[PDB]
């Protein structure tokens, strides 16, 4: 009842997806999901984040189809439930 790697095999201690995107393109960070976590927070840079304009942040994956200064930092994804937390580290950097 849990999908720990429902994206790619990139579960590493404080990393996940280190990718560079050019100025005006699509960049994405896909987390995991299970009958445990219900809220997926994408900590942009180094703190919780979930915007909209340019970035369509879904409780499972965050897709930014523009990669502006906005994707200059670490997008660590924290999937959580009232009593559990799992994290993946997507380094997303704008070129």
């Amino acid at each position: 009842p849990t999908l720990p790697e429902q994206a790619q095999p990139w579960g590493v201690p404080v990393e996940v997806e280190s990718l560079l995107v050019h100025p005006g393109d699509l960049l994405q960070l896909r987390c995991r999901l299970r009958d445990d976590v219900q809220s997926i927070n994408w900590l942009r840079d180094g703190v919780q984040l979930v915007e909209s304009n340019r970035t369509r942040i879904t409780g499972e994956e965050v897709e930014v189809r523009d990669s502006i200064p906005a994707d200059s930092g670490l997008y660590a994804c924290v999937t959580s439930s009232p009593s559990g937390s799992d994290t993946t580290y997507f380094s997303v950097n704008v070129s």
